[PDB]
């Protein structure tokens, strides 16, 4: 499923990001925008063997297994396919424990590099949460 900006805002807030460990959800919108596009069904491949799966892009190399990334450590409990469903559940609730594990959102790459220290609140305006 590819949301729409607001729709996705709405979802991720009603799943509790907003603020999420200091996190405004502008911050979710813009790190969702650029890791995939808003593409639920989105996965790359890395150079070092794993894959990132879906709407935020969740590397099987720590978070989720996918049977074929050796040394995968799994810490979100969970196959990476369900990372791709249609409902963000599973990528929300895996994404409060990476953001929670140390780094915040530098965890994101994209975030890092085209979110951190610009106007996240843009990504938000005109919807209604
Ligand atoms: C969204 C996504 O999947 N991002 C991936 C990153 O998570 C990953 O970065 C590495 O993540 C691990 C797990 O958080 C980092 O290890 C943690 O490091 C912190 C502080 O340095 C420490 O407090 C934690 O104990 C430790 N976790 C454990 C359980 O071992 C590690 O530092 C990150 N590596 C780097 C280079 O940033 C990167 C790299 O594989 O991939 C992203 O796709």
């Amino acid at each position: 499923k590819v949301f729409g900006r607001c729709e996705l805002a709405a979802a991720m807030k009603r799943h509790g990001l907003d603020n999420y460990r200091g996190y405004s959800l502008g911050n979710w919108v813009c790190a969702a925008k650029f890791e995939s596009n808003f593409n639920t069904q989105a996965t790359n491949r890395n150079t070092d063997g794993s894959t990132d799966y879906g709407i935020l892009q969740i590397n099987s190399r720590w978070w989720c297994n996918d049977g074929r990334t050796p040394g995968s450590r799994n810490l979100c409990n969970i196959p990476c396919s369900a990372l791709l469903s249609s409902d963000i559940t599973a990528s929300v609730n895996c994404a409060k424990k990476i953001v929670s594990d140390g780094n915040g959102m530098n965890a994101w790459v994209a975030w890092r590099n085209r979110c951190k220290g610009t106007d996240v609140q843009a990504w938000i305006r005109g919807c209604r949460l």
